[PDB]
């Protein structure tokens, strides 16, 4: 079987967010069920992650890092996609029973993070970007940030890495055809992907609740997902190679 | 020791956030800390009403049922009293260091709820409540909403509750005298406490993630304050007799 088919075995179910619509709004009733929400989404994630050909193959303190570092790119991006697949970039989707309108949401600190939410959905709306296409990009998005000192298994990631941007331009050359609009796309495509460490800078500013220096030297997955839950972590930017197709 | 003084002192030092206001305002963020400090409150509110004389000698099916109603209308009255005593009724002071201001929260849903906790430490302003006055006040909120059936330990209840409104009467005649002056307060700081039973049918409304017909009967009563925490429990109105000092 092909990786583009391992990639779409493994991608879960969507998570219904368990949220009474026909009752009168209550916006503390929302944030709490998206806090539910998002811890199970670390669950799937974690659970995702592992199930990746090659990341199972790295070094289990290589692997923690990376989910440390990637677990709101993931979060973040798949949330683009339901969005753009639902109504095309209008919405927040975060599950099919808690679609969010920006309107809704009038408070300028809320609005301003939704709109960073809803320029992920508006770019895979943009660039029409297929199914297959979106599978790999989100594996490259757990393999976007890496420490500055480096990983222990490094020349393994860097094959790692490189066999998903060549799936990637497999994904690519299945649209239509020619050197040039391929060329073109792969730019387009890679040029969101180096966008997202701007998204996720916003979107963990206003979330994070524990600011660590270096990455925690995790070993096991049930107390990983655990670990992001309860504390939100944001680890500092000086020590993290934020990886950038373009400068 | 005299039975006001054992309400000043089984009451709890003030519950900090733990929020850091010097970065810029996350609405997320104040809403899980406030979440956070919830839960603090409801062990501190169950602890407190265990300390309550003649609560103890009361049943505990009793015991456990009176707290499962009245837990929203003792921290929406303490809320009222930090609001009142620090911002004086403009700003909802959750904590210290968790300060809400009525203009901040500017989506009609929060805001209407606001408006309704601001309403409890407008009229704690207006009335010029004395602390005594609201630790007896306070008191008679654990003692507010009964079963309609009835409790157990019934005869003991009424006796229990009596006292307390005894002792509201002692706390208003320490402020100045007069007969006409305290009768007109007492009616005045009644019309409140049952103006809260409005407040809490619209603030549990808004949070409550479990709708139960009737009250829950508990096992181990020490689990209570998770029962709680975790559901956020809203009971019928139509198995609750709903005491009031003046009917509608
Ligand atoms: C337990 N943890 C650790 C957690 C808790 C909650 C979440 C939210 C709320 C977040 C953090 C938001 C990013 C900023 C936020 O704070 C918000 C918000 C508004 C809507 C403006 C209220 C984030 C986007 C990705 C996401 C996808 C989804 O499918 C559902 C959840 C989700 C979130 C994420 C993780
Ligand atoms: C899970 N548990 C056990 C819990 C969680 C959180 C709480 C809040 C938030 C509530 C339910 C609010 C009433 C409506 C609400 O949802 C709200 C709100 C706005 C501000 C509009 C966002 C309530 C008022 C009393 C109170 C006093 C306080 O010292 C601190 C908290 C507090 C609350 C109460 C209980």
């Amino acid at each position: 079987p092909t990786l583009v088919s391992a990639l779409e075995t493994i991608e879960p179910e969507v998570l219904y967010a368990g949220y009474d619509s026909s009752v009168p709004d209550s916006t503390w009733r929302i944030m709490t069920t998206l806090n539910m929400l998002g811890g199970r989404q670390v669950i799937a994630a974690v659970k995702w992650a592992k199930a990746i050909p090659g990341f199972r193959n790295l070094h289990l303190d290589d692997q923690m890092t990376l989910l440390q570092y990637s677990w709101m790119y993931l979060m973040a991006f798949a949330l683009g996609w339901r969005s753009y697949r639902q109504s095309s970039a209008n919405l927040l989707c975060f599950a099919p029973d808690l679609i969010i309108n920006e309107q809704r949401m009038t408070l300028p600190d809320m609005y301003d993070q939704c709109k960073h939410m809803l320029y992920v959905s508006s770019e895979l709306h943009r660039l029409q970007v297929s199914y297959e296409e979106y599978l790999c990009m989100k594996t490259l998005l757990l393999l976007s940030s890496v420490p500055k000192d480096g990983l222990k298994s490094q020349a393994l990631f860097d094959a790692i890495r490189m066999t998903y941007i060549k799936e990637l331009g497999k994904a690519i050359v299945k649209r239509e055809g020619n050197s040039s609009q391929n060329s073109q796309r792969f730019y387009q495509l890679t040029k969101l992907l180096d966008s997202m460490h701007e998204v996720v800078e916003n979107l963990l500013n206003y979330c994070f609740q524990t600011f660590l220096d270096k990455t925690m030297s995790i070993e096991f997955p049930e107390m990983l997902a655990e670990i992001i839950t309860n504390q939100i972590p944001k680890y500092s930017n000086g020590n993290i190679k934020k990886l950038l197709f373009h400068q």
